Formats: structure tokens, C-alpha cells, sequence
């Protein structure tokens, strides 16, 4: 029952310290606060009648933004997204390039007004400040932990840009692993047009500032000593625009590609298994039966784990993107297989974050350009980070599976 | 009835002489010429029968030039774009992603054939040096302003770029306002997609020219002294595609993120406008109603200077594409406010420029990059030059309700 | 009969000759074997049994590649891109914008992929071994010339450009007609999509690497003396769809303008021809009229050859994509001429090459950013190295249309 996911909890924990650099130098209040803090923020949103009102309206708050953006989509491709879509076309009448990507363009639009205003650096300074005083950790790799809530790998480190050419190996990596175990405003509202529960979203968006720095103070103790803009509204606006723009055409080149050569991956499976007598064999199998008893491990039922196992596989090796697309389907009245609404929510969970071997490049780019001469380091931290960021999502699915 | 109208250019032109760098500065011959010219412009294609014929004969012409270009757009996108798309989804059949956007894409080619063949260059030296013979202005500045009648604030320069980096703060200032007095060819033709009649634009962009050295000469009269490719016709083609589906692209988000953020605000404004008993409070509100004295100054009836207010404030507080957006429906037949068919002219001139905010980091960028030391000029005159390019705009439109 | 095909080749040779930079120093073992090479290709798969089969063996596995590639454009696309489409728009049903371009963006990425498992350098370096062995050229233009049936102009040199720099003016010009004389993966499939057999496409790649060499060695003969990564395979297919997405808007843009321009064009044309009592004259009516000899002596009948010249003109002076573009309703029941299906192979093999004026300006770019001190003696042999890629496709068409 509850007990599986306990040892969850602790095998999870268990792989960050075998993987540690220093098990001598993990600081017992820094990540015995951390992962206190995930498990009550947790326990207050998903289980206590309070927090799960906050949660509720702070997600319906998020849903009528997204409305108020589609006006923007609409408008601009009139009646291939409106209900006639559904009348003529059925269920091909939803439109992914059209629904979900133009999203993107909003939301980085106003997440580049709200910076402008100084409501964004407001709410992380609060949040930032928390977690450092409770936690004992740095200022900066704090701040840039809450800013992972709300925004991007390559985008949190900016309210530390100057502090990052100069902070310590073990800062470096919290920061990485702050975006690894996160993910950004601007995709969130993109997976909830997918059909993803905002509440989860926004639940796992939270978890992952104490998760991220959790695994990556486990995996990575700090063993140094730390230290210590648009002309107008309306530019600010323009630029963030502009930004997901060119962003929502790289997610929507990556999806044509991606799925595109799955289908061909899965075609060569088909053949290749054929010679050993499993001509049904696809990608999806293989990834399944491989997460399987990883999927066993953070709460998902014996008789759910292995179609569990495909979605939190894929995102792994590629990216939570492609996964949720998969995944999507299954959250319908036609879905493949119909799941509990427990496994519903672990999967949400445990694919809501950036952590793939992919990231690693784009983190070389993005906090890279910060600081050109730790290029070396993050390279060099790169698998690792990766493996803290997936270790924090999957700590709090196993949470967010445990008071539900 | 016409002493309103007459009442509205003296005041325009007042403040612009209160705002001046130096009254006593001002040449009475250019400013008194160059209002000539715009307003004999005005009274030639207006009023005058052989000089309307020459407007409807010239936009017949640009008119059959966008349904050629109609054909490119056709070929990629098939039915989208056909007669069967109104069949089924009515109103929303009309797709502005694949109806208006293109046309920036075919004009941008077009007109960087037209440059390579010496067509532009020789049209633009017959206007821009009857402009210098008649006012007195310099040779570069008044190439600049002949120029943007056809192309738009950041190409216009290109025809003097050697004499950018070291032109008077005068001329700079004019060069600036040359620009956001103007649109550019390419936007012409997709605010005519929208609905916009093409005689205001093609009208509005002649004017132009002179009305933007007036302004620029009221309000930064000359103290100091002035001075004084493609390899082949296919390459030309190629690169200005490129540039316009960058073009297109970028005016595309930004009018999904803008008119999404309007929305939001709306919903905003609903909630803190209820709060003082006005739950109906609106964007479209604030705007008609802070513009309408500004929109009846202009020659706009009493009864339709608050609708008429909401567009120009549309444009001023944001930009010209977002303005005809919201303004194309009060075209059609559907639309929720008959308006008179002099109000509808006086919109379509009041728009037709450039001149907004978010045009100066334009200006900083495509004028700064020809003279990287005078970015901290361009700057510091930017605000003074967008109301220059206002009152050019709002002074073409007052004209043009004259006549009419 | 076949004695006007043989007339064809020795034409096509003896231009070549006429052209040479030095008749004397033409290697007979080098030209005589890339010709009989080309021939006996041609020979083999086009008419020998068990090449046939092989020819349909890999065209029936390069059309099954592009079916699971079509999986990620119909989940981006939906309903835009299924049999519905038809139902409604009918023949208009079919979305070029997103039937053919998302193409691109799959085997850019699987090509991508193919390069990062070593796959496409082995097979390269097995026919580019092949050549040098049998021909006598060098190393680096060998396997410049092998890499061409695969990739792009700009992509080949890349798998030898450490020698770029330094080989020598016979060497950097075979490069360039290497890739002129060919195309790319990309486009084949593009090509394909559109309803261009891919047997011919296939065909065509592969004799573009013999007939490249054989042209560039006739027309510029050596005078002098040769000499002699992302960090993981999600990366790669990452990269490579990025690559293909800036290349498919490229495309895109360009066919939107360039059509749209033809459109404008033909009626001008229409205007201009009217005074000399022929209204009816359009772009395709001189293309047709001018290219007919030259696709009569290819092996095109003398009641097919005005059609023929159309698109081997319109090849010629823009490019094979926008030919292709005009060709494909030939290929259809709703054909406006019924053509021979001989004539359908020697338009389609005429066709299939980059060798146009406008790719001198995309090579200057691509491969003189391998050689920067090398631009000025690309931008010298570019018109030269055109017309040698274009004897190449004219001499593979001559070829395809004999054994046929
Ligand atoms: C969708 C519509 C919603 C309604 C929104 C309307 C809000 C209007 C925005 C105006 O804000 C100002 O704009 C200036 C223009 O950029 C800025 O000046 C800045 O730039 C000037 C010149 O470029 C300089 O003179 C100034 O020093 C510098 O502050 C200035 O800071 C900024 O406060
Ligand atoms: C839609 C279809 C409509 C039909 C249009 C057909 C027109 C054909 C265009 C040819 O124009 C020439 O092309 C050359 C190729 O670029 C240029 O050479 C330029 O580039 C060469 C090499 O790159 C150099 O040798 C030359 O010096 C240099 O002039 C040359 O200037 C230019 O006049
Ligand atoms: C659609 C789904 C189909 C299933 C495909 C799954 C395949 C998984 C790919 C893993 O490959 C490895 O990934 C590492 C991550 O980049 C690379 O490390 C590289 O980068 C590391 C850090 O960034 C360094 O530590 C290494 O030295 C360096 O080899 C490494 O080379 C590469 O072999
Ligand atoms: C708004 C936003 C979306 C995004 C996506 N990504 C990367 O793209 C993948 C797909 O979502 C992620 O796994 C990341 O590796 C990113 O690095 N930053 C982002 N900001
Ligand atoms: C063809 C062309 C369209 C264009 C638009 N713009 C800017 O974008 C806004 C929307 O139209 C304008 O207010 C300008 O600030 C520009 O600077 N240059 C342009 N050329
Ligand atoms: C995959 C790929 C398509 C492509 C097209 N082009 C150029 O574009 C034109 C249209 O197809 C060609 O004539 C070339 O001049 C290129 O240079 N490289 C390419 N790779
Ligand atoms: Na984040
Ligand atoms: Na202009
Ligand atoms: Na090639």
C-alpha cells in the first residue's frame, strides 16, 4: 500500500548517495530540509483541504490565461481552430500546430512583460529566500532554483548571470539540475492544452526548486566556499514574442522529426524482432518492459507499470515533449488502455521535467554563453545532472502517488 | 464643417512648434513648402477628377500585382485558401496566417527585384530631388523620404548609408521620421488583404514624404551644415523572400501575442473596473475615450470620434498592424458600428505609418547598425520622432477628411 | 531512333570540349571512364533485369522511409494532411505546406543520424574509393563527388574539408559541379511527394557522381598536382531537424515569391505581347520555345519537345524545385498534355539537379566558408561549373531516355 512508496522514496534517495561525490560532505539540513520541504509541498497541495484549493485556483487562474492567449491564435488562424474543426475532420480536427505551439509565443510573451514589470523577480526573490535560509544553501543557486518554477533551463540562470562565472563546482550543478528537474511556463500551458491536469503542472513545476537542489546537494555536496533590459513594456512584450516564436518552431521541427523516425525505428524493430520470432516488436515494447520496475518503484500497479514504463522510458530518452504526446492520448474517453487515476497522475509527475541527454547541449549553450570558460564543467556534469534532475522527478511523482 | 477640419492642421502644427529643438531656428520656406506639397498632394488624388484617376489607376495596379502574388501563396497552401474554405467555415474561413502573411514574403521579393533592376532608384531620385529643390532640405534626407513611400523604416536609409554616420542631428532626426511617418509596400498590401481600401494607403504613403520633413523640420529645424548587391535579377528574388518570411514571421507572433495580452488585460481590466462599478471596462474603453478629443480634432463627427479614438490609441500605445486588425471588421458588412464613409478614410490615413514606441529599438537597430556611433542620437531623439511621425499621420488624415 | 540519343551524348561532349580550359590536358582515362561509368549505371538499372530490381528494391525501401516520416507531419497536422482533405477540397486537398516541406525536416534529421552512426560515411567511402581507383581524380573530390548522391552542395564537402583549403582550382571545381550536377536526400524525397518516380530520382543521384566528375574534368581538366560532431545520436536528429526546418521555410518562402513573380511576369508579358499581336505570351511560351531544341536533342519527340523545353527552361534559370513544381500535374490523370512515358523519364532525370545560377551565391556561402581565401576563384568558375552540372543532368537524361 503506502509502504511501497516509502521504499520508493528511500531506494531514490539510496542512488543519489551511491552516486555521490562525497557522502562525507552531504550536509544533513540542507537535504534533510530539502526534501522536507517537497514532501509537506506535497502534502499541502495535493492531501490538506487548504492547499488543494490553492492549488485549484491558482490553476484555474493559469487556464484562463491560456483562454485569453488563444485569442491570439484564433485569430490569426481563424476557423482551422475553431469547433467546426471537430465536425468536419473528428478527432483530426484538433490541430497540433495550430492549438498547442502558438502557446508558446504567448506565454513568452507575457513572462517577458511580467519580468519587465519586476513581478517575476518579486515572487523569486520570495521563494529564492526561503529556500536559502532554510536550507543553507547560496543565494544565487537559490534564486535560480525558484526561477526554474516559472521559466526555462537557459533562461532561470539570467537573475544570477553575474554571480554564475564565479560560483562554485557544486553551485554550478544545482543549477543545472534546477532546470534538468524542471521544466518552463511557457511548455506547461502547452502540455495542459494536451490534455495534462494543470494541477499536476503546476504541482511538479513547485516540487522541483526543493527537488532539484535535494539531488543535487545529495549527489553533488558543496565541498568550496561560495560568494556573498527593453526600453518599454511594450519591446518587452515583442522580444519574448519573437523568442517563442523561434522556439515553438524548433519543438515543432523536433516532433515532425522525432515521431517520424520512431515510426521508422519501429519498422526496422518489426523486422529485426521477426528473426526472433517477435514480428510484433516496437520501440514502445522495449521501453516498457525496461521501466517497467522503475515505474513498480514510484507507485504505478503491477498491472499498469509496464504501458507506465513506455511513457517515463521515452521521456528519458528523449525528451518529456515526445512523451506527453504519447501519453495524451491515454488522458481521453478513447484511450488504448484505460488507467487508474493514481497512475494518471504519476506519469504526469514523473515526465513534467527537462531531464534528458539532450538538455546538456542546450545547457552548454544557454548557461554556457554566462560563462564561456566553465564550458569544461558542465560537460563534465552533464550525465550527472541529468540523472539528479530525473531522480527529483520521479521523487515527486512517488509523493504525488503517495497522498493520492 | 470645413473650418474644423482647418482648426485640426493649425493645432497639429502648433504643437510641433511648441516642441521644437528652436523656434526661431525653423526655415519658413521648408516647413511652409513641405505642408504644401502634402496638402496640394492631398487635393490632387482626393479632389481633383484627373488626379483621382491617377490614384485608382496606380492602385488598380498594385491591386492586380497582389492577386499575381496570390498565385505563390495559392500553390502552398491549396484549399486553405480557396472559395470551399468560406463554404464550410463562413467568417472564418478567411485564414490571415495564409492570406495576408505571404503577401509580406512576394512584395519584399518583388521589391528587391525592382531595386536590382535600378526601377526603385530611379523613382525615388525624381521624387527625392524635387523634395530638395522645393524645401531646401538636404540630398540624403530627402532620398530617405522618397524612399519611404515604398520600403520601410530600416530599408529607406540604405540609399544613403555613406552619408548616415556623419548627417546633422537634423538630418538624422528627419531620416528617423521619414520612417515612422511611412509604412512599406509590403505591409500596404496586406492591410489591402485585410479590407483597407488601397487608394488611402497608396495616398497616405505619398504623403508622407513631405509630411514627414515638415514635422521633422518644426520640431528639429537644421542649425548645423550638411554635406554634399545581388549577382544577379534571381538572387535578388531569393533574398528578399528570405527577408520577408523572417518578415512575415516575426509580424505573425507578434500579433498573436499581442492581441492574446490584450485579452488578458481585458479580463483584468473587467475585474479591477468592477471593483468601481464598471465590470464592463475594456481596453477599446480606455483608449476611444482618452483619443476621441484627438479623433474629433482630426474632422471625426462627435457621434463616431469614440470608436474612431480606439483604433488611433490602438495604434499609438502598440502598432499599426495591431490597430487595422481590430479596425478591418468596421469594413465589412458585418460590421458592429456603421461608421461613415469619411471616418472610415480618416482611420485608414490616421494608421498608416509606423510611428509608435516600439519602432525606436527598430530604428536602433536597422539605422544603428549604418552608424553604430550615433545609436546614443537615435536614442535620445526617438520619442520626439515618433510624435513627429504622429502628427504626420493625424495631419495626412485631417487632409484627407477635408476633401472628403 | 536510338541514333539521335547517340547524337545527343556526342553534342553534350563536344560543347564540353569547346568550353575546356585546356583541350590538351584532358585525362582520356579520367573522362573516358566517368562516361562509360554513367553509361554502364544507366545501362545497369534501367535496363539489365536484376539492376531493375535492385533499383525498385532500394526505391521501395526509400518510399517506406518516407511513410514513417509522414507519422510526425500528420500528428503536427492532422486532419490538414488526411483523405478528408480530398472529400472536401478535392484535388485542392492536397496541402503542399505541409505534405512536402515537413519532409525536409525528417531526413535532414535522419541523415543527421546516419552521419553520427557512421553509416554514410562508410558508403561513401566505398563508391567515392570506387571512382578515384577507376578515374584516376583525387582523394577528397572522389568522395565529394559520392557524398553528393545523398546530401546537398553545401553538405557534401564537409567530409573532406580539412582539404578545401588547398586543393587544387580542377579539384574545388569538380567539388562545385559535384554538387550542381546532383541533389540531396532531402529533396528527393520532397521530389517524390510530389509525384516525380523515385526510381528516376534514385537513378539520377546516383549517376550524378560519375557524370559530375565527367564534366568538371572535360571543362577543367588538372594542370596542377593534388595532394594526398554532437555528443549523442538525439543530438544528431536534434540538429539535423533544426536544419531541415530553416531549410524547409527557405524553400517555402521561395516558391510563394518566385511563382508569385511568374504569375506577374506572364502578365506583363501578356501586355507586352498583345502590341505585337500576341497576348497570350507567357514565361512558359519562350522557355518552351527556346529549350525545345535542346530537349528534342536529348531524345524528347518533336510533338513533345515545346512542352519539355517549358520545364527544362524554367530549371535553368531559377531552379529544379520550381521546374518540378509545374511538371508534377503532368504527372497526374488531370494532365493538361499526355505525355510519353519516356518523355515523363528524360524531364524527370533533365530535372534532377542543383545546377542553376542562383546556387553560385549558396556556394560562395556554404563551401567558402570551408576556404574563405578560396571565394574568389568560386564566384570565377561558378557559370562555368553551372553549365558543366547542367551537361551532366541533360547527359543522364540522354542516357535514361536510350535505354527506355
Ligand atoms: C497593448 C497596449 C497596452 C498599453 C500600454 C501602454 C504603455 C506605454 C509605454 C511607455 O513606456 C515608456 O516608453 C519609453 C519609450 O521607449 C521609455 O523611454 C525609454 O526610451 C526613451 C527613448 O527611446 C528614452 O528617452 C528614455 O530615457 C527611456 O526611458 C520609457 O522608459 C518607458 O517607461
Ligand atoms: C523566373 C525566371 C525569369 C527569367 C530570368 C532569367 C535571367 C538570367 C539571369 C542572368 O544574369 C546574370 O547572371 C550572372 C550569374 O550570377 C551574373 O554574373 C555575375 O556572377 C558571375 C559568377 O558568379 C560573374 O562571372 C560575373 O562577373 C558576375 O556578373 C550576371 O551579373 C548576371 O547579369
Ligand atoms: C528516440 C529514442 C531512441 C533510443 C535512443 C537511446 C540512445 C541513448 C544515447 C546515449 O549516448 C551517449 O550519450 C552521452 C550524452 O551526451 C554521450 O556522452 C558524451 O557527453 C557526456 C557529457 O555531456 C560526456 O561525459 C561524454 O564524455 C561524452 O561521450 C555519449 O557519447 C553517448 O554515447
Ligand atoms: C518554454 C520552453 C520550452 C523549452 C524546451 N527546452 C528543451 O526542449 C525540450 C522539449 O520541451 C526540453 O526537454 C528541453 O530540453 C528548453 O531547453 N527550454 C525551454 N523553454
Ligand atoms: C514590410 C515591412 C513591415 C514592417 C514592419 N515594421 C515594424 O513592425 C510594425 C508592424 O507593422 C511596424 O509598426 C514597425 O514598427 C518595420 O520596422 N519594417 C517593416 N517593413
Ligand atoms: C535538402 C536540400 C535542399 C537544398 C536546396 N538547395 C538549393 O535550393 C534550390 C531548390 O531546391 C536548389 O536548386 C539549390 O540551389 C541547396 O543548396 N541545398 C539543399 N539541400
Ligand atoms: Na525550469
Ligand atoms: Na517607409
Ligand atoms: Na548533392
Amino acid at each position: 500500500s503506502l509502504f511501497m512508496s516509502c521504499c520508493g522514496m528511500a531506494v531514490l534517495l539510496g542512488i543519489a548517495v551511491l552516486l555521490s561525490s562525497n557522502r562525507k560532505a552531504i550536509n544533513l539540513r540542507t537535504v534533510g530540509g530539502a526534501f522536507a520541504i517537497q514532501f509537506s509541498l506535497g502534502a499541502f497541495i495535493l492531501y490538506v483541504p487548504w492547499g488543494q484549493e490553492l492549488l485549484r485556483g491558482f490553476s484555474d487562474a493559469v487556464s484562463n490565461v491560456i483562454n485569453y492567449g488563444n485569442d491570439g491564435t484564433s485569430f490569426l488562424f481563424g476557423g482551422l481552430v475553431s469547433g467546426k474543426m471537430f465536425e468536419v475532420f473528428g478527432g483530426g480536427g484538433f490541430i497540433f500546430a495550430f492549438r498547442v505551439l502558438p502557446t508558446l509565443i504567448f506565454f513568452s510573451a507575457l513572462i517577458s512583460v511580467l519580468y519587465y514589470l519586476g513581478v517575476m523577480q518579486w515572487v523569486i526573490r520570495i521563494l529564492g529566500g526561503g529556500l536559502q535560509k532554510a536550507l543553507g544553501t547560496s543565494r544565487a543557486e537559490s534564486m535560480s532554483a525558484a526561477a526554474n518554477i516559472f521559466v526555462g533551463q537557459t533562461e532561470a540562470p539570467l537573475v544570477v548571470r553575474p554571480f554564475v562565472p564565479k560560483m562554485t563546482q557544486s553551485e554550478l550543478f544545482a543549477v543545472m539540475c534546477g532546470g534538468l528537474a524542471s521544466i518552463a511556463g511557457g511548455v506547461l500551458a502547452g502540455y495542459a492544452s494536451m490534455g495534462v491536469k494543470i494541477e499536476y503542472l503546476v504541482a511538479a513545476s513547485f516540487m522541483a526548486a526543493p527537488g532539484g537542489l535535494l539531488f543535487a546537494k545529495l549527489m553533488m555536496p558543496e565541498t568550496e566556499k561560495p560568494q556573498d533590459k527593453p526600453a518599454n513594456v511594450i519591446d518587452a512584450a515583442a522580444g519574448g514574442a519573437s523568442a517563442g516564436l523561434q522556439l515553438a518552431l524548433n519543438v515543432g521541427a523536433m516532433l515532425i522529426a522525432f515521431i517520424g523516425l520512431i515510426a521508422l525505428i519501429n519498422g526496422m524493430l518489426g523486422g529485426i524482432g521477426g528473426w526472433f520470432g517477435m514480428p510484433e516488436l516496437k520501440l514502445e515494447m522495449l521501453l516498457g518492459w525496461l521501466f517497467a520496475p522503475l515505474a513498480f518503484l514510484i507507485g504505478v500497479p503491477w498491472n499498469e507499470a509496464t504501458v507506465a514504463g513506455e511513457f517515463i522510458g521515452l521521456k528519458t530518452v528523449a525528451n518529456e515533449f515526445v512523451a506527453y504526446s504519447q501519453f495524451a492520448p491515454y488522458l481521453t474517453e478513447a484511450a488504448p488502455v484505460v488507467l487508474s487515476e493514481k497512475t494518471k497522475a504519476i506519469i504526469s509527475f514523473a515526465l513534467c521535467g527537462f531531464a534528458n541527454l539532450s538538455s546538456i547541449a542546450i545547457l552548454l549553450g544557454g548557461l554556457g554563453s554566462l560563462a564561456p570558460k566553465r564550458r569544461g564543467d558542465i560537460a563534465r556534469m552533464g550525465v550527472k545532472a541529468v540523472i539528479a534532475g530525473t531522480l527529483s522527478n520521479l521523487m515527486a511523482a512517488t509523493i504525488a502517488g503517495f497522498f493520492l
